[PDB]
Order: structure tokens, then sequence, then C-alpha cells
């Protein structure tokens, strides 16, 4: 009830663009701000680590943490954050994960598709009620792990007409299932400079871009989603109508990144990057 | 009365140690803090420059500015500052500098030496009063330019027994005179690492050191005063009793540095450095 269910690391921005966009950049700025938050935010936990620049921050759910990050961005912070992961607990030798009660309200026509998606996310139907007017309310239990990314898919699957509400309920046996996972790789800049249309016009053929002409990139910055499952390290710098790029919400960024990535946040920007900025360091790490 | 008489530049710390000691490091932290100060500090002026990291800060006198810098250090700032210089004004084709009324109270035995030093600093005696008990009060007019460094010399020349008070009085014709000047060069570290006794034991023969064994240095950091007037670039890193080093007050640091130097300030430290960190860049600059 105090107790958190999701954790991430918050750390000093070490990108090549660090310091160019926010006024609060130091580890002590971050720690003091997290300590200010603990004064009054009861589900939050903050742990120091062996790195003075990095803090393990846990909260009631992902939204609790993304709200804090957004407040900090607005106050003038730069930082980088790792992917949210559910806190695993053990009880009498059983490994356990957090589960949420989920209420949805959708048009009858979307019911089948929603149930299918929820079942893939290890969800279980507990109750339902049609309104007799074309909509239906349904109550589910779902692991928090399977709620990651769900809001966006739910909006697609309901064409923006569905309502979704969820909150932590209990810890219970881990469900397994490869539910926390994107199936596409990323396009990664190989060098720093201003991105150019000619380079991006060719790259937009390999996937969807996050950037357009003239955006400043750095080596290791993620600039798009690959249509295949592997990562491509690419040159952004070399009629050519560019398709409008994907702009992700902070929450979508947090839900997209893998373990080898970070979301870099500033009062002005959300950037995704690899943890290891050069291709050779990512090769050596793999 | 609002109007300032001394100016310096305050800027983002760009040393190799930057960020390791203070929590407020960005240009916007510095600007916001200077803007906070202007709200209530009427003799202060703050101008932006062509460099977003650098601000021209003017005040009633040097002490006004060193008080502000000390408050900022204590609040958690890192910054670097240039030497104070008097603001020159022009009136009807005449170039003018600030002058102060100066009152001193000294033992009769120190009178001659003080008068001699004050005359070298373009000072003029206006009034005096012995107390009949062995002390004398004297009133002088001195350019602010000639007050730079005076407090320290006055304390030496009176063996700590003298009293000195001064405040701005008027602008008047520039006196000339090479009064703002140290006659010794500096010893400059040629490489980064922990200073070692063996290296410093030899260097303490060339001058007076600001550091002792184990102090972390960086290339371009000033580590001592040369007994001669030229700068020496030296290796700090290579019974050996070291003489206790010179520790300068912030004010003494500000009064010591030349135009090619900065005082680097943090909540923990006062360091002097060259503006150009490598010997080859200082050669090219000269």
């Amino acid at each position: 009830v105090d107790e958190p269910t999701v954790t991430m690391t918050f750390q000093v921005n070490t990108s090549p663009f660090a310091g160019k966009e926010g006024k609060f950049v130091t580890s002590r700025n971050i720690l003091e701000r997290l300590e200010k938050e603990l004064v009054h935010n009861v589900a939050l936990r903050v742990e120091q680590t062996d790195d003075p620049d990095k803090f393990r921050v846990s909260g009631r759910g992902e939204l609790h943490l993304s709200i804090l990050i957004e407040n900090m961005r607005r106050e003038g912070f730069e930082l980088a954050v790792s992917r949210p992961e559910v806190i695993i607990k053990e009880e009498d030798g059983q490994l356990m994960e957090p589960f949420e009660t989920v209420t949805i309200d959708v048009m009858e026509e979307h019911q089948g598709g929603i149930m299918e998606n929820i079942g893939l996310r290890k969800g279980e139907l507990k109750d339902m009620a049609p309104d007799g007017k074309g909509r239906v309310r349904m109550d589910f239990i779902m692991p928090s792990r399977g709620l990651i990314g769900f809001q966006t898919e739910f909006m697609t699957l309901t064409s923006g007409s569905g309502l979704l509400y969820h909150t932590f309920d209990h810890y219970g046996p881990h469900k397994g299932g490869n539910i926390g996972q994107r199936v596409n790789g990323v396009l990664i800049a190989n060098a720093a400079g201003k991105a150019l249309t000619n380079a991006l016009f060719n790259l937009q053929e390999r996937g969807r871009l996050f950037i357009g002409h003239g955006v400043e990139v750095y080596e290791g910055m993620v600039i798009g989603i690959h249509s295949r499952d592997n990562d491509l390290t690419v040159n952004a710098l070399k009629a050519q109508v560019l398709t409008p790029p994907i702009v992700m919400t902070l929450e979508q960024a947090l839900e997209f990144i893998d373990d080898d990535e970070l979301v870099e946040v500033t009062p002005e920007s959300i950037r995704i990057r690899k943890k290891f900025l050069t291709e050779s360091d990512r090769k050596r790490a793999s």
C-alpha cells in the first residue's frame, strides 16, 4: 500500500547533447529532487547505487513514475531512464509478480479483439455487464507486466472509443509468457551531425523514422524503428518527400525501450539511445 | 549610487573537474541566480554576452562581488570568474576611474610604511589625527584600482594590528601607474593525476606551492607561484619534507589572477587555472 510494484533507474544524462537543454543536470540535483518527492509521495522508493550518478526509483506503477519524470522535465531537469520492470517478490519459495484489476468499457464490436489481446497478455476475465445500448463493461485481472504497452494497443483496437482503468490489486504467482517485448529492431545513428533529407529518404524505406530533416543526431542515438527484428547502424547524414516521423509519448518511449537502451529526457526533448554509443562497443557487449 | 564600479565575468566551469563538486553547474542556473540577486541588490548589474555560458557581472566594489560568489559557492554552485577590473568612464573627453575614501587606524610606528605603500598605489593623504596614545587615524583618497591587493599588504605592514575601511566616493581622472600587477609568474601543471611528494619536493625549490601530496591536478591548473616573473609548465606527477602550501582567500585568488587566468570555484574548492589549458595553446595565444 506503501509498497511499490515497478522499478527503473534514473541517472545523469551522459549523451553528447547533455547540458544543452535543461538547467538541472547533476547527480545531486536528481537525488535532492527524488528526496523532496519522498517527503510526500508514499509509494515511491529511492535507492542509491554503486554509481553516484544512478538511482533506483520504484513506484506504485509505471504511470506514477512517468508523472514524476514529466514534472522533473518541466522543472528543468535532464536525465536518462531505463525501462520499467515489475518488482518480483518471493513468498515461501514461490516467485510472484504484481497484478492489477482492470476495468474496460468498449463497444460490443471491439469485445472479441480486446479479449484476444488481453489473453495474450496473461489476463483473465472476472466479470462483465452489457449496458443494452451497444457497450459492455468488463473486469479483468492482468499482471502489471502485461499492462505495459496495453493502453496504446487498446486505443488502436477500439479506434479511440474505449475506456480503460487499472490499479494494483495483489501479488501472485508469476505467469510467464513472453509478453514484455517489441518485435522490431532499431535504426541507430553512426555519427553526429544534422540529419539530411537524402539520407532519411533512403532510410524511411527500412522502417519508420523518429526524426526529420535537420534534426541534430549523435552516434548511438536511436532514430527509427527497423521493419525487421535486428538493429541497423546507419548514416543519417549523407522530389524526396519524407513521411512524417513517429513521435512517441514519454510513456510510449518508456514502454518501447529494451534493456540495452535509455530514454534521454530534457525539458525540450525525448530521445532514445543505446546504452553503448558506438557499434563496436555494442558488438563487444553482446 | 545604483552605479557599479568593478566588473568581472562569471561563467560555466569548463575545467576537467567540472561537475564533481557542486550541484548547480549550468549557464541557466547561473543566470537565474544572478537574476534573483538583481531583484534586491541595487548596485549589481548583469549583462549577457555573446557566449551563453558567460555573464558580465558588475558591482559596487570587489567585496560586493566576492560576497555574492561566496554565497553562490555555499548554495552549491560551480563557476569560474575572471579578474576584477575597474569600470572606466569618459566625461567630456576625459577618461575616469573610481576613487574611494579610505580611513585607516594604525600604530604610529607603521605610519611611514603605510604612507609609502599608499603613495605607490596613487593614494593621497587628506587628513589625520593622532589619538595621543600611540595610534593615528588617517583619511586618504585612493583609486579603487590601487585598493586591489591592499588589504593583504596593509595587514602584513601592520602585523595584523591596523584597521582599514573604504568606500566608493567619486569618479575622477585616471591616475595611470602600473599599480595592478603581480611580479611573479606561475607554476602550471602539464598533465592530470595525483600530485606526488617527489615531484613537489623539487618544485617547491622554484617557488611557493598551492598544493601538497595527493592533490588531484589537471593540465593548465595553476599549482604555485614562480619565484621569477615567467610561467613554468611543470610535472607534478613524478626525507622529503614539503613546506606547507599557500592557501589564498577567494578574495586573494581574485586579486592574484592575471587576464589569462580564471578562478575556478566550487562549494569545496578554489582553484586557479589558465584560460588556455595546454602549453601549446598558451604559446599560440601569446
